[PDB]
């Protein structure tokens, strides 16, 4: 019922990765051929989903394990060039109802800046969206996460450009795989995996004082929060009252509640519980939510008509659903935006 | 105000390890002295403790990482059963005050079996409680899991016995830490990585099988159930609706949901929190919901002032308060068992 | 999807009263011809709803405002016993699928306990409902309440044959409908009359010792207990905290806790909300709960497409969908009890 | 711990009413001869309570029954001047710790309307309050509401002046008192009468279209919103899938929901519960939720230790804390409004 639904953990593939795809679909999905579709359709069946259930408009982003994966970095560069040329191209078709985070490389972090500008100033996008830890290293079994300081860099490009950075998961890979998932790889994505990583990684920037040296860095977690909601009392009770007295306190300086209020967002992507997002709205307040699907994962019409028919107050639903992300994207009028 | 209390995640360590006790409280104390002091006595501070905020019976185990850091499998049997007697004796002096876990080397499932009857049939153990994987390998980097066939053995001893296994988190070791963690060392513990490991270990046992094989298992968590309880809607999605159809469905017979009302059991050891507590009546239910302290790595005080003066209604306040711990745990007549 | 459930509050009422019943429909139904169809019919059209929606067991009792309307004290009993009469055949067709409540002339305590008595004695009856206070003096205009020492012999009866009292709702009458809801009147029944005066009944027995004298008596209130388990935390407090201090503990032993740990209990009827039962669940507790449907002015796919669906765990879907009234009412089998 | 909050349910009565006073506390207090001291002073013990709890500015109003309970409308006029000098001056005394309600006779739409105007426009009051239905006729039996048409330029008025309107309870008396409470009196007041008073009379304004005719008016309700967000689901039910296909549409032109994202504020006035206030998140929004204590039939202790230690996010705890009412009352800077 509710229009003018914005959405923004949404994927697309490029075409000529047709192989790739299946195999990922065959982890992920139930419906290969119609997945193939989807995750490659840009303008037709994903609008008439749109339109079907009231998203106005949409932010779309590289389908996982995506630019992540690639561990030779001329290659990995210039396949995200590559994929932020291609989706700017297909996203004027409907430029109200489609925008798009920058696809990046990230082996180096001036590099990845240079690539985040050029998005946002050539072709307006709407900030970045990256897969957790860079692979790297010889046979791609190392893993580069961003929360040090050779990453100021990139965290005030994002500040200066005032763009959030969405931390979507990935797969494990190599010997994380190998040692901790193998044997149990039904847990490997949505079930478990994917939050590990994503919650390491942002309470890594949270510990490590990336929020205290780019106070007005924003960073959106999918799935509302990756866990972390769960944990916002053990978390503070052991940051404020333990390890904030045995040094903690010289790299992160305020609390994890604090860095919700003022960094930290979550968006409903796959988790379309009305008991979790409850939760939630204590934990972290219904200001910082948002609306969003994970297509062609899930569908729209598990999202949508479960956030349409959830009970929820008038002015939650209005905020979660379109006017948190309005507010946050700088967004004027698109489809539906007031309606 | 309640008295009659269980408690269950409380933490012993032996005298002769000092050196290793305060190492450990450097990580996870802001008085090692009192931690040095609390972690050794059993008979005298516990029971002072106990007896101001009103917990009539504690059932002890050893701390963590405990016998799981020996990768030396006879030096790991000998300390565990030089643990179990030790414990055994310390517990006579109150014995309507304490009970006590078999401490297990879980190098070999017969062995570990063979412990864990002796315990019981000759102590009256209540159950096992492990800290996660067992450390193997030449240099203690390999770990072993349960969720597999070679341990049915094991299983089925905990059921014939009919006592519970409690599955205790512990820190990150030798190539998980340096790849995982070093960076970021402040989430090891309580901010993180003991959830990561439990919750991976227990659904590891879902999704293997281990509760198709051992209906009758009774598996413990503490901490409000590592995570597992937010994603409740998420795990039962990713379940039922889609790898259930890829192949999960040959190894994994019942729901997440299924699990939880017959086999998994949560504790708020760590975790005092009235807004998770009631998100997790609602995600696993009342019943299964055990009071645990996580003493002295917690306090009695925060936990104890925390469940007692809880907004609850009065059948759930005496159900996680003791009457959940007095049905599983058989246990008739302790001090204020009924008050 | 779950299957035999066990909903108690539901309506019917006799062929002759045709013209009550549409006066009735014509204040809460959307549907006067199915309506008046729906509460006559006992054996087909119930049934077939019943079958569709995973409903094994259905406790029957008479439309309000019933008995309670009749302030001739000679008409009010002729018509209880007519009423009672008629219902115990026509649940002899279906005893499987059918119990029923005794309904009553409320005038005087030992002429209803005695109609209680036959009912349950002579017809197995499962307890009373009755539509709050009964309509007495010249014209109607003065109302019975039963929270008061005249009535013990009734309550006495009431546990002497360990059946509950399910105390119903009616419209306001004669001088409270002219000066409170005339000029308000879409107020009038659910919206909110309702519950202002079964909440107000109850609570007067409370609070004037009826749970006191007779502990073992059991109260049951429709639509999620009629606001009190919202202010629990305000009527404890002012009860401990005030009037317990001021005279209250004359005719008042047990916190308000305590009567809903040990006497009262909710349905679901007419409030399929699932964030407000998961408050509920926090503030009275799952083992107080009952599912009930108020058919035929709910329907039956309203109620069980909401329970059936609602995100819930296992445990306790179970305990309020069928085996909180198992225990409750002693039930036998009846169609899909252990479904 | 939370700096300068605001509290807007704090009552004061007029010296030479020591009499009614005490009779007052009678009722409501377990210690009368300090509630006479405080709800008469203003400058001193109310500033030093204010300072040691982290309370920055209070409006003040009138204790119940307060002018509500003068049925001779020329005495009830005089009283309601004579309140509002009275407490104009006083608060000249600490302009940066107080505001006001006005007080109000309630006997003739006209004459409230002007004593509004003046109150706002004369000394900067910050709206009205009211206890409920104003007290009329011969023997002050009958009972004026204000939500219909005669009303209009009354509600008018608030909203040309742009401040909103505090519906407070008050005892039930006369012939309602007779016939439903004086059998049940520890029901009274906060336990039971009060919401039910102040729930009827708002829920008559929604249903008798004044929130129609007036869609900028604000109106506030004590104690968490009088039970009606409990039943926010089975209102919304019974108006828009029943009663609005009766005719209440003709009278009532939006959601019950609407009306709580647009025109109704609830406080946390005598209701310190953390799990009824998340409750309300759910079901209003932190949006709409208030401060407020109910001084000094409630401690700032009770209210604002529970408060300042609730589990909450930090962005409701600031909006609840302050920033909700300083926008509402357009506040200019106050003790640590920013702090
Ligand atoms: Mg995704
Ligand atoms: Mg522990
Ligand atoms: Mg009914
Ligand atoms: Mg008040």
């Amino acid at each position: 019922h509710m229009l003018g639904k914005i959405a923004l953990e949404e994927a697309f593939a490029l075409p000529r990765f047709e192989e790739k795809t299946r195999w990922y679909a065959s982890l992920f999905s139930t419906d290969a051929e119609t997945h193939v579709k989807e995750i490659t359709d840009i303008n037709k069946i994903r609008i008439e989903h749109a339109d079907k259930h009231g998203v106005g408009y949409q932010i779309l982003s590289y389908t996982a394990p995506g630019v992540q994966d690639i561990w030779d970095p001329v290659e990995a560069q210039a396949l995200a060039v590559e994929i932020n040329d291609y989706i700017a191209e297909q996203v004027r078709v409907n430029p109200d109802r489609f925008g798009a985070f920058a696809t990046l490389s990230m082996h180096n972090p001036k590099e990845a800046a240079d690539e985040l500008r050029r998005c946002v100033e050539k072709y307006g996008f709407k900030g970045a969206l990256v897969n957790d830890t860079q692979r790297a290293g010889p046979d791609g079994d190392d893993m580069i996460f961003y929360d040090n300081a050779d990453w100021d860099i990139f965290w005030q490009t994002c500040t200066e450009l005032d763009v959030p950075f969405y931390m979507h998961p990935r797969n494990p890979t190599g010997t994380i795989y190998e040692k901790l998932w193998a044997d149990r790889k039904w847990l490997v994505g949505p079930p478990l995996s994917f939050a590990h990583g994503v919650s390491l990684h942002v309470l890594g920037m949270v510990t490590n004082g990336v929020f205290d040296r780019h106070p007005k860095l924003q960073i959106i977690m999918g799935h509302l929060g990756e866990h972390v909601p769960f944990d916002m009392w053990r978390i503070n009770h052991w940051f404020e009252d333990r390890k904030k007295l045995l040094g903690l306190a010289e790299t992160c300086k305020k609390t994890i509640r604090d860095y919700f209020a003022e960094n930290i967002w979550i968006t409903t992507s796959g988790h379309f519980s009305t008991t979790t997002l409850n939760f939630c709205m204590a934990e972290v307040g219904s200001d910082r939510i948002l609306f969003s699907i994970d297509y062609p994962f899930e569908t729209f019409s598990d999202a949508c008509e479960w956030f349409d028919n959830a009970e929820l107050n008038g002015t939650d639903r209005l905020k979660i659903g379109r006017e948190n992300a309005k507010k946050l994207f700088k967004l004027d009028s698109y489809k539906d935006s007031s309606a």
